[PDB]
């Protein structure tokens, strides 16, 4: 046991469960509930005064979210211990890894899992974007989308985050090259890009590949995103309906992607 929340609701263990893009995740717990939580600890980096304004009104929307298919948000506070800042949230555990640990783990998803998985990602997304106002996810990803179980429902995370990962920055050549929607690039989104990130974890779940792996840096992946350029694994889609969905949906154009309803009026998403 190494914090706790300033109402002392929440403590934090000396568990690390999870280490990634600019946070460290440890097990902790609800004293209130006596029920395990995630606590997550965004690493010593600086959020701008405006991102800070904008993370108070946002946390408080999300505290109020429930569905099945999205990971729940309990709380979150401003922490401090020796030279290190971070902003804290405490969210639902997640104790089964994500899609892309499943990919990683089991090489291949059956189709009925990937049907079942997909529909289930559609719904959440459904939910937010009909939340009044939108929620708009803008960093859906396989290691962002969380599974109950090896035999159970995925549940979306990383809301909130997704207000601190910061698609119109300067970054880093650094890691595995990561593509967004094209529009993206430029801060001018709308609920479309959910639907463009949608389709490329599709691409992935259906190859247990990332796309543009033949591309050497992010720059290259820019190029080709921007020039309606398709990453190579799209060619290697197996099955005809699961290539024409991710198709209709990474349109580089966003007007012409597939809107989410009709994705789940689509034949594919019903048994
Ligand atoms: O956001 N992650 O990427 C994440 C990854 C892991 S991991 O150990 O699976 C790995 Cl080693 Cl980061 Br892939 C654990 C927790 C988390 N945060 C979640 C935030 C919201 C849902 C609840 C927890």
């Amino acid at each position: 046991a190494v914090g706790m929340s300033n109402d002392g609701r929440f403590l934090k263990f000396d568990i690390e469960i999870g280490r990634g893009s600019f946070k460290t995740v440890y097990k902790g717990l609800d004293t209130e509930t006596t029920v395990e939580v995630a606590w997550c600890e965004l690493q010593d980096r600086k959020l701008t005064k405006s991102e800070r304004q904008r993370f108070k009104e946002e946390a408080e929307m999300l505290k109020g979210l429930q569905h099945p298919n999205i990971v729940r948000f309990y709380d979150s506070w401003e922490s401090t211990v020796k030279g290190k800042k971070c902003i804290v949230l405490v969210t639902e555990l997640m104790t089964s890894g994500t899609l892309k640990t499943y990919l990683k783990r089991f090489k291949v998803m059956k189709i009925k899992v990937l049907r079942s998985w997909c529909r289930q990602i559609l719904k959440g997304l459904q939910f937010l974007h009909t939340r009044t106002p939108p929620i708009i996810h803008r960093d859906l990803k396989c290691d962002n989308i969380f599974i109950t179980g090896p035999t159970g429902s995925v549940k979306i995370g990383d809301l909130g985050l997704a207000t601190l990962k910061r698609a119109s920055f300067a970054k880093a050549v650094i890691g595995t090259p990561e593509f967004m929607a094209p529009e993206m690039y430029e801060e001018k989104y709308d609920e479309s890009v959910d639907v463009y990130a949608f389709g490329m974890c599709m691409l992935e779940m259906a190859t247990s590949e990332y796309p543009y792996s033949e591309c050497q840096n992010a720059a290259q992946i820019y190029r080709r995103v921007t020039s309606g350029v398709k990453p190579a694994s799209f060619d290697k889609v197996a099955i005809p309906e699961v290539k024409e969905i991710i198709e209709g949906c990474i349109r580089q154009n966003k007007d012409e992607r597939y809107s989410i309803k009709d994705l789940l009026n689509h034949a594919f998403f019903q048994e």
